[PDB]
């Protein structure tokens, strides 16, 4: 909370998880839901070492972890694809396109229009890791104490404040900052729908407390 | 438009607060009918929000189509704010969690209500800000899931949008926030829009789980798709 915002990024940054590796229809589904399941244990650590995560209770960061990691798991698979048009990067050995989807390519879909926006807006890396840790500190808030909640909107302010300060160095007008910083949280409600839909589909499953207790490793 | 024209606009468009028309027995079926006799009024607010109806009207009832229960539900937190613990629905018809206990599933879209109203009660949340968060849940809503046509009005709704921003942060600034306040209270504000997006996927499936589920396409164009 007494960081800088030059130093909150190179928190997130240094605090970035790996790009882990895949290990006919039936194969593939196996391959991804294998896949997610290693990534979540770099994702508890990650999530370890945003600053001010791990100042709430472990049972309030089991919490954020079981509302956010959905959308964590797909905000960082769009920003590997970003570069990679019409497929979705899942790991550098398994890149789909459209066509292997074939109620799948209603979320592939999805996924590939926000990887598509990214691209348009250059989304920066500076700029993805703050929104990946606003998707953390944000998408459990509303669902839990009240002491708690009040941190979580502090380290979101500071989360805002880095945000904005990067978009001055790049040297965008206070108008063009203020309509960016829009234009990133407005995707993260479009990210919150896909995490919805994704749940519909995975449905068609979640970790338990006990399991990302266990991760937590307190 | 400037900033003051794009509130004026949105504050005259505002529909009205209707009523409606009890026991538990009956309580689904008054929701209904007052649900959906907002929808009409949300069409003819939806083409009075700045901008909406230059879309073609195949975009206007895609857009309605995503957002429309966003919008029913933020009307009613908007209703409900300076009622804790309660939902307005109606002027006549004000609900509390325990009442929502009769419906399988109903507490728990009811309790995240009742969170967001705190919310909005906790920032203190202005009427020209809500106007404009409506505005922005309309646009932003159906727009990534939409061809040179199509460039053509995500590049429009993109430009309504950052409009829309331009008009929050004169509110805030004209109110005498910092800089620095002014962006806290836009992340704050937009980020509220991600739970209304929550809520309004839950609905949905409560929605399906009683089952004329939604507004259908052609009744949405048909209330769009006006007549001279
Ligand atoms: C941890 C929870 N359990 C273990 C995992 C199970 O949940 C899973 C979680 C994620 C996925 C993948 C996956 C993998 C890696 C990634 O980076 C991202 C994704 C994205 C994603 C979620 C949308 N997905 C799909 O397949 C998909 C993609 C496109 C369209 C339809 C579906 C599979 C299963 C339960
Ligand atoms: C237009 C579509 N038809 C309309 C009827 C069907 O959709 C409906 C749409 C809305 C509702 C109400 C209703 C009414 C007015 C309002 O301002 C807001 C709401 C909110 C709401 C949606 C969550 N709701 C519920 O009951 C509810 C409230 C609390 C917890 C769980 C459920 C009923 C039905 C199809």
């Amino acid at each position: 909370l007494s960081l800088t915002a030059d130093q909150m990024v190179s928190a997130l940054l240094d605090a970035e998880p790996p790009i882990l590796y895949s290990e006919s229809e039936a194969s593939m589904m196996g391959l991804l839901t294998n896949l997610a399941d290693r990534e979540l244990v770099h994702m508890i650590n990650w999530a370890k070492r945003v600053p001010g995560f791990v100042d709430l209770t472990l049972h309030d960061q089991v919490h954020l972890l079981e509302s956010a990691w959905l959308e964590i798991l797909m905000i960082g698979l769009v920003w590997r694809s970003m570069e990679h048009p019409g497929k979705l990067l899942f790991a550098p050995n398994l890149l789909l396109d459209r066509n292997q989807g074939k109620g799948m390519v209603e979320i592939f879909d999805m996924l590939l229009a926000t990887s598509s926006r990214f691209r348009m807006m250059n989304l920066q890396g500076e700029e993805f890791v703050c929104l990946k840790s606003i998707i953390l500190l944000n998408s459990g808030v509303y669902t839990f104490s009240l002491e708690e909640k009040d941190h979580i909107h502090r380290v979101l302010d500071k989360i805002t404040d880095t945000l904005i300060h990067l978009m001055a160095k790049a040297g965008l007008t206070l108008q063009q900052q203020h309509q960016r910083l829009a234009q990133l949280l407005l995707i993260l409600s479009h990210i919150r729908h896909m995490s919805n839909k994704g749940m519909e589909h995975l449905y068609s499953v979640v970790p338990s407390y006990d399991l990302l207790l266990e991760m937590l490793d307190a």
